[PDB]
DNA sequence: AATTTCACACCTAGGTGTGAAAT
DNA sequence: AATTTCACACCTAGGTGTGAAATT
């Protein structure tokens, strides 16, 4: 267990963490903004690994914004939990000196509100709370099977990547964020 | 027992009767069409690696005569260019991972940079070459295949010489739409 | 030269929030 | 109501040939 990981744009997720991080969650699928993007130290070179990403809720409450008091609150309890969905970085699996080679960035991740999703995309259910989860997973390509050991992963869980799944934002102050730090918000500028 | 059936076989046909050409830059360009294939006969619980790699098809420079829009040996074949391993970006890959869908090498960049560091194939402009397709079969410690579709050679350009290739390279590349009428 | 390189317009492809409309 | 979905304009990113200019 001597595998460590460093988040990249750090100050951008803590300056959104503060606000309060809401990210939009639609039928086809919407990209996370910032990108969960991270950095790999202490891997065999020759060995080979699998980086994978899921999401945990971090708390059974489903909740509301005020826009009277700019809060948000418990609306009440949180709904079914949402069809269990994972998703492994596209290059999975690779050796341990390709990952620490250059950032790790999983742009090409989508969440989604739709429960019967075919596309990999992750389900969530907007107004509730998530917890982004970072995996590092040693693994054999002889063996045809594979499965979860102690001695096998490692997980990573950031804090300041903490947030609320919206279909809109709620927060103006976020929306403003998004447009002055997202390149293809740049058209809503000024 | 390893079938390969390449795609776009009719449009690939068509170029080679007119005599195709690709374009080469210093940054890399893609191949017009590009190289798809689909894969039979392999193991589906086996590993294999596919390879795509470039042949010269004679040690002759070439020259254009738009007098009589034919091409003509200007000279003896530059020397050899640095060649290098290339495997397509999923291998290596199971059997039956590579028999479920097409197999196609669009990443695949072609440049005159004797100097090039970025992956991409190196070739001499004026001259011909034949792309080759290996299948290779991974063994933990014969299983080598190539695959030569004699209707994908090519002579590589800078700029077009025959306007029937760009008229062709216009009409059925969709990034060059705006060309088009 | 005859051949190669450059900025450029114009495509494809797909990622943004907006504000109306819908549920 | 409070929340979700839709077409849309406007971006980024990157693949085209064009015609002018340049070039062991």
């Amino acid at each position: 267990g001597g595998v460590s990981v460093q988040l990249e744009m750090k100050a951008l997720w803590d300056e959104f963490n503060q606000l309060g991080t809401e990210m939009i969650v639609t039928k086809a699928g919407r990209r996370m903004f910032p990108t969960f993007q991270v950095k790999l130290f202490g891997m065999d070179p020759m060995a080979d690994y699998m980086l994978l990403m899921d999401f945990v809720p971090v708390d059974d409450k489903r909740y509301r914004y005020a826009f009277h008091s700019s809060s948000w609150l418990v609306a009440g309890k949180a709904d079914p939990a949402t069809p269990g969905r994972v998703h492994y970085h596209p290059d999975s699996p690779a050796k341990g000196a390709q990952w620490m080679k250059q950032i790790v960035s999983f742009d090409k991740l989508k969440l989604t509100n739709n429960l019967l999703d075919d596309n990999g995309h992750i389900i969530l259910n907007s107004m509730h709370r998530y917890q982004p989860r970072f995996h590092v997973v040693y693994v054999d390509p002889r063996k045809d099977s594979e499965k979860y050991a102690e001695e096998n992963f490692k997980t990573f869980v950031f804090e300041e990547t903490r947030f609320t799944a919206v279909t809109a934002y709620q927060n103006h102050r976020i929306t403003q964020l998004k447009i002055a730090s997202n390149p293809f918000a740049k058209g809503f500028r000024d």
